[PDB]
Parts: structure tokens; sequence; C-alpha cells
């Protein structure tokens, strides 16, 4: 039996507990906090992961051996309890007094905590609170290094004492936790949050495996962007462009982005809706940012990613012009839609930087960007069925001025919405 559990009633308190008042703010908080509810598992697992990370980081800095670093969850139906224990850095009495965590009171009639700091010669402490105006602290024996939280669920939340209900919660939210997580002695997590890895270390087989998981697809990604940054915000993200052509569902999908939102390897909202501009909904991948509450002021992240993705495609066109040509053929509609739907001029020009057209100066079949046309001028366009019809259209013959050639009616409406590029106005020949 490969059952591995570490949770047991080893703690004991010798003397009585001292009673403490909750700060003015905290007391108000515990009431608002206790008004869905299942997210507390997410919060507690994330807290345990942080605790384990601090200890592991400290032990490596001191070149000391690493102990068992695990997160364990236990459910007890007879006692109506849910317990989470980690073998992390723990807490001292000072940190325990000051003491995310209070999300436990969403479902708890009373909370019971045992913690022992990893520092040598530390003591175990017991922390008790019913979510009222008083909590209790006392020295405890038999407290394992790390932290143990025992939640006595109120009758309205007894479901969280069932292994089936908790297992569904853990799998949905905490699938990518970086430390081994156990539920009633059974290992749960096996997926790797590859977006946290060093971009140059991720192997092609990992990107393909992850793309198929996030996109629920069976093809491969033709483009992969591993974007990590901390200057504006904290961003750990990977974006994939499917190898397939866009599907009728992709072009007509409403209120979806096909991008997962994460915070510290913990899920925030699967199929995040407003993480990317709607015209980038054909993108698959994940966005991880610790600067997320847990739904108004996210736009700053959306604009940063739009610019980064637009830069990525501009670079892709320069690295391989032929691969980008078919990408434009397959996904150009999204870019024209993004311009038609844009409201500010600077975004329209940025997206338009991705658009490709044919030119009278270049041979049939060769593409050119609006910037390359602007570079060579000493912006005029003509929309016609095809190239030969364009050269023979009366509008074109009428000074060694080069003219861009569009073929679709959306191209014209796109250029019509994009009045100007780089302060050069767009004027149709005919
Ligand atoms: C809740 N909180 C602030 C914590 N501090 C340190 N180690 C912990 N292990 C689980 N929760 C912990
Ligand atoms: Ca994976």
């Amino acid at each position: 039996e490969p059952l591995h559990s570490i949770i047991s009633s080893t703690e004991s308190v010798q003397g009585s507990t001292s009673k403490h008042e909750f700060q003015a703010e905290t007391k108000k908080l515990l009431d608002i906090v206790a008004r869905e509810k299942e997210v507390f598992i997410r919060e507690l697992i994330s807290n345990a992961s942080d605790a384990l990370e601090k200890l592991r980081h400290k032990l490596v800095s001191d070149g000391q051996a690493l102990p068992e670093m695990e997160i364990h969850l236990q459910t007890n139906a007879e006692k109506g309890t849910i317990t989470i224990q980690d073998t992390g850095i723990g807490m001292t009495q000072e940190e325990l007094v000051s003491n995310g965590f209070y999300s436990a009171f969403m479902v708890a009639d009373r909370v019971e905590v045992y913690s022992r700091s990893a520092a040598p010669g530390s003591l175990g402490y017991q922390w008790l609170s019913d979510g009222s105006g008083v909590f209790e602290i006392a020295e405890a024996s038999g407290v394992r290094t790390g932290t143990k939280i025992i939640i006595h669920l109120k009758s309205d939340c007894k479901e969280f004492s069932s292994e089936a209900r908790v297992r569904d919660v853990v799998t949905k939210y905490s699938n990518f936790v970086s430390f081994p997580l156990y539920l009633n002695g059974r290992r749960m997590n096996t997926l790797q949050a590859i977006w946290m890895m060093d971009p140059k270390d991720v192997r092609e087989w990992q990107h393909e495996e992850f793309y198929r998981y996030v996109a629920q697809a069976h093809d491969k990604p033709r483009y992969t962007l591993h974007y990590k940054t901390d200057a504006p915000l904290n961003i750990r993200s990977i974006f994939y462009v499917p190898d397939m052509k866009p599907s009728m569902f992709d072009v007509s999908r409403e209120l979806g982005s096909s991008v997962a939102l994460y915070s510290r390897k913990v899920l925030i909202q699967t199929k995040a809706t407003d993480i990317l501009p709607k015209w980038l909904r054909f993108i698959r991948g994940v966005v991880d940012s610790e600067d997320i509450p847990l739904s108004a002021l996210i736009r700053k992240l959306r604009d940063v990613l739009q610019q980064r993705l637009i830069k990525f495609f501009i670079d892709q066109s320069k690295k391989d012009a032929e691969k980008y040509a078919k990408f434009f053929e397959d996904y150009g509609l999204f870019m024209r839609e993004g311009i038609v739907t844009a409201t500010e001029q600077e975004v329209k020009e940025d997206i338009a930087k991705l658009l490709r057209y044919e030119s009278s100066a270049l041979p049939s079949g060769q593409l050119t960007s609006l910037s390359e046309y602007a570079s060579r001028m000493r912006i005029y366009y003509l929309c016609a069925p095809n190239r030969h019809l364009a050269e023979h259209s009366p509008y074109y013959e009428a000074k060694d001025t080069e003219v861009l050639f569009c073929f679709e009616q959306f191209d014209e409406l796109t250029l019509l919405h994009l009045r100007e590029f780089d302060k050069k106005k767009l004027i149709s020949v005919e």
C-alpha cells in the first residue's frame, strides 16, 4: 500500500491558553470574509506552498540537506473537519500572533492551528479562534516543524469533509502546485508549471504537451512565446498559436480567450475572459501573475500582453518571412477585426504593423508591410479582385508613386478604419 500520510494527533498543551483581542480591522474582516466558499482550499494550499518554498530556499542558501517538503490534506467525516499540513518554515509565536489564511473562516465554525518554526531550538504553539473577538495562543508539545491547520467546518459546509468533494476542488485549482500534495495519504498532483521554468530550459516536448492540455487540442503549436517579466507587473506566461487554421468556433467565440489565469501556480479563472484583447482570442496558453486579487483593474496587464504579442509577431515576420506569410493568411482576419474594433489610434497602428499587402513595385505574390512602404516613399492603396486586375484597373496607371493592393472588401474597410499610419494618411486610388 503506497499510502503516505503524516497527519496525526501528536500535539498537546500543558498549561492554559492566553486570550487576545483581534485588531479593529481584523474583527471586521473575519465577518466580511465569512460572507464561492471552496476557494479557501486554494488559499491554504498556496500558503503551504509558500511556506515550503521559504524553507527550501533557506536550506539551500545554508548548503544544508533538504527534509521532506510536502503538503498533506486530510478529511474526517465523523469529526466534520478538514486539515491541511505542510512541512515548511513554520511560524514563531510572534508571527503566529500577527498571522489568505482567514479565508478558512469562510467555512469554519472555529479554526485550530499548530505551528513550529524551522529555526533550531524552536517551540510549538497552538492557535485557536472561533472567528469572534478573541483568539487563544498556548505553547504546545509534539508540534512538527511547519504548520498544521484544522478547520472544524460549520454545518452549512460539511461537504468539505468529504474526500470526493475536496479531491474535485484540489484537482481543479491546485493541479500545478510545485510541491508534492497528498489527500488522505494519496498523491494528487503530477503536472509541471513549465511557465515558471527558465525559458531556454523548457523542451519542445514540454511545450507541445502543455499546449495540448491548455488548448485541449491534438496538433502542435506553430508559434511559442514564453514571456516572463517583473518590471510593470509580475508575469509568467506562455502563448501558443495553433498549427491548424482558425475554426468557425474560434472566429465566432464570444466571451472567451482560451487563456488560463494563474497566480503562484494556483488557478484563478479557467478561460479568463478579459486577459487578452478579443482579437487575440485565437491565442492559447496561460498567464501567471501574483498581482491578482483572487474584477475591474486588470486592463494594465491586457495592454502589456497585447504589445508583447504584437512585438512577438513583428519579430517572427523578420526571422521567417514565409512562416509568417501563412500565419497572416490563416489569422489575418483577427488582426483586421482588431483594428476595426479598436477605439484608440495608437492601438490601431500597432495592430496594422502586422498587416501585409501587395505593392505595385514588388512582383506578384510578394508581400510588404505598411512600414516598408513608408520607408520607400520619396499611403496610396487600391482594392481589386487580384493583382492582374489591379495593374489593369484605370485607377492604377494614373509619377513613380507605389500603391498597395488589397483584394478583400474587409481589407478596404480595415484600411478605412485605420485612417492613418505613422501620421501618413491612407488614401484610396479609386
Ligand atoms: C499562514 N501563514 C502566514 C504561514 N506562515 C508560515 N508558514 C506557513 N505554513 C502554512 N501557512 C503559513
Ligand atoms: Ca506539463
